[PDB]
């Protein structure tokens, strides 16, 4: 008896004990069953954010949350530089910008079946898990510039940088605070998926909820999509590693008190703080890179095997991280937010979303376990008042054999959550993605 319900899938944990301010999460009456078994353990970490100094209220967790490091997976927490708001790489996350990227084609399932095979083959040959590669100094400006550097180098389309989170390009991003050990591990990573739960796979839309953002989104039933989710892979990794112990051997300096070690946070004006975040920027800007070079090999393997630009037409209908702490504009003031397993998600009327989407909201891409469904929502107004305007990034909670089964080609080296987004109006729906190959890293 810790937590009240406001509204329709939203319950709130009154401020108590240390929590400075309320904490929120967006549940269902089936979710709530699977977090009372697991002694609530998530929520107490959510508990432990409100903790932090500076957090503004409240601290929030979408329907898909769970135990994390420090925060938990799931977690929103916007943080006020003004009032001594603290920065924390566990907020972030280990797999910093670890996101997704949604190319959309003209092709439609009947026109690729045929081809399924030949270019299952191609995506696996022309993706990494070849030879192309970048100097030092131009990976150190990619860190800097982001997914634009590789698009005005010819490794995409001009316009595809219109449709990525902040243009691909965190503004903060400085490659002197990133560790010799980050840069090196990560450089010769770009363009690779990675391991873990890391892939691409090529879907069909099979479903259209909302008609309006679909046909704004571009999207319509039938339509082959590739879907791409990877990161800041090695580099992002080391960043949060070398920040969280530089964060744990300073916090006396500060006086933060944290209630668990994993909250390990550095005021956002220091100088470690300040030095983290542009570090973290640039792991960032790594990761849309990494997703925007993958884009560029994606449409080289269509075309290899018969489509040519004009047949496929595959554009990035979005990219978004799942991973990532950002200032932004919220209660009219400038504030960080971080979100770790949880998506940023505009909605209708703001000037970030582009203007082809403008009407709708920002495209929220949700992608679900390999060969699982995926999901495309919209961003609301309602999130803009409730949630930071943020919302979920995960549609869940004999690997490959299966798979086969379920008319899928692999490639290897009813969603609750949704519903209660829905539910809860911060994130409607607008189609699901069921997938056809997967490339895994």
């Amino acid at each position: 008896m810790f937590f009240e319900k406001i509204a329709p899938y939203t319950y709130r944990i009154p401020r108590q004990g240390k929590m400075r301010v309320d904490a929120v999460f967006f549940a269902s009456k089936e979710i709530l069953k699977d977090l009372e078994a697991e002694n609530y353990a998530s929520l107490q970490q959510l508990m432990n954010v409100a903790t932090l100094p500076g957090i503004v209220e409240p601290a929030l967790a979408m329907p898909d949350i769970h135990w994390g490091y420090g925060f938990p997976i799931g977690g929103v927490a916007a943080f006020d530089p003004e009032e001594g708001g603290v920065v924390s790489p566990g907020g972030v996350g280990f797999d910093i910008n670890c996101g997704v990227r949604l190319l959309a084609s003209h092709l439609t399932l009947e026109d690729l079946l045929p081809r399924q095979k030949e270019l299952a083959d191609a995506l696996y040959r022309l993706v990494p898990s070849r030879d192309v590669r970048f100097s030092k100094r131009e990976l150190k400006e990619i860190l800097k510039e982001g997914a634009g550097w590789l698009v005005k180098r010819g490794y995409g389309y001009p316009e595809d940088v219109r449709f990525i989170e902040s243009q691909g390009r965190l503004p903060w991003a400085n490659p002197d605070k990133v560790s010799e050990r980050a840069f090196e591990r990560g450089a010769p990573q770009i363009g690779t998926l990675g391991s873990g739960n890391h892939f691409l796979e090529v879907q069909y839309v099979d479903e259209v909820y909302d008609e309006e953002a679909a046909l704004a989104f571009g999207l319509f039933k039938g339509q082959v999509t590739v879907l791409i989710h990877t990161g800041s892979r090695g580099l992002g990794h080391q960043v949060c590693q070398d920040y969280v112990e530089r964060f744990l051997k300073v916090a006396p300096r500060y006086g933060i008190e944290l209630v668990d070690k994993q909250l390990a946070a550095a005021p956002i004006k220091s100088p470690e703080g300040q030095d983290y975040l542009q570090a973290m920027a640039a792991a960032a800007n790594f990761a849309f890179a990494n997703r925007q070079l993958i884009a560029h090999f994606v449409r080289e393997a269509f075309e290899k095997v018969g489509f040519t630009p004009r047949d496929h037409g595959l554009r990035v209908l979005y990219d978004l991280a799942h991973n990532n702490a950002k200032f932004e504009e919220h209660r009219g003031r400038r504030v960080l937010v971080h979100r770790k397993g949880a998506t940023r998600a505009f909605g209708p009327g703001h000037p970030e979303v582009p203007e082809e989407y403008r009407r709708v909201g920002q495209p929220v891409l949700v992608p679900g376990d390999m060969g699982r469904y995926s999901y495309v929502l919209a961003g609301t107004e309602k999130a803009m008042e409730v949630s930071f305007g943020s919302s979920c990034h995960g549609a869940g909670r004999n690997l490959v054999k299966e798979l086969a089964e379920r008319g899928i080609l692999v490639r290897a080296a009813v969603s609750l959550v949704v519903e209660a987004v829905e539910g809860a109006g911060i994130g409607k729906k607008v189609a699901r993605l069921r997938p056809l190959i997967v490339v895994k890293g």
